[PDB]
């Protein structure tokens, strides 16, 4: 039957020791336990796992726009971009934006998993597209016309 | 960080993936477009963006996946949903009983998902109980 909500995310990593420092520093995840092949994090109530897969091809992932986004404020976005620069993170060129899309930062973990810091919400994105829609509406049936 | 904003999956065929996300993950469609679709799944903003031209073969070797919470009988029923919809079911990893029950599968483009019947706390305890034992 029904799915109740998100349970956990698992990331395949090639280096447990370096991936831990990435997820702690860049994503501010709180390490809960670690072995030699696993690490569990709490990220604001979200269970995140790192599972080691030592030698797999990780080149095609760079070509896929599949990504995970986290919410930050505008001042936080600018703090984080500097943090990502001083911590040597691969920062992706994002797509062209509209100002109504709200600002974003795209980047990857040491194994190519794409992440995003976003200032907007689903609200805005739907409020965006709906305003665009209203722009193309000239006759509102039900309205009373003069003549 | 304020938590998860949204998750985006690159798909090759929009209508084919939209059905998957509708029928398998039970996500509620909000809006479609030429190369996009937005859902709401248990309060999560799920987005699909289409990219037809890219190679999607190496994604098979990575254990990277996203898990959703289900009850044990939801899992039983969901297993037949997968099979009936010819969903790419992966055989599970070796599990202790305290691992709780799971079912792993992929969407048409190789993104891996899991229906899981446990919690992190369930798992931490199974790990902690191991320490207590020793
Ligand atoms: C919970 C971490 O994702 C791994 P599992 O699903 O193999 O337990
Ligand atoms: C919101 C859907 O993920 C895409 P975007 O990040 O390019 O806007
Ligand atoms: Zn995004
Ligand atoms: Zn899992």
């Amino acid at each position: 039957m029904m799915l109740q909500g998100i349970n956990h995310i698992c990331f395949s990593v090639s280096n447990l020791e370096k991936s831990i420092e990435f997820y702690q520093k860049i994503l501010q995840a709180k390490l809960l336990v670690k072995g030699r092949k696993l690490a569990y994090f709490d990220l604001n109530g979200l269970w995140i796992a790192l599972n080691v897969e030592e030698d797999i091809p990780r080149n095609e992932i760079k070509q896929s726009y599949t990504h995970m986004a986290f919410t930050v404020t505008n001042e936080a976005l600018d703090h984080l971009k500097e943090v990502l620069i001083q911590n040597d993170v691969n920062i992706l060129p994002g797509r062209e934006r509209d100002e109504r899309d709200q600002r974003s930062l795209y980047f990857t973990d040491p194994d190519g998993h794409k992440f995003e810091f976003h200032t907007g919400t689903l609200q805005n994105r739907l409020e965006y597209y709906k305003e665009d829609k209203k722009h193309m509406t000239f006759y509102i049936a039900g309205e009373n016309l003069y003549f």
